[PDB]
């Protein structure tokens, strides 16, 4: 639900940015 999304924000974060560096 919406709860699982709360963690998504914390993951990005440096999630995508990491793929760059």
């Amino acid at each position: 639900g919406l709860f699982g999304v709360l963690a998504k924000v914390a993951a990005h974060g440096v999630g995508a940015i990491a793929e760059h560096f």
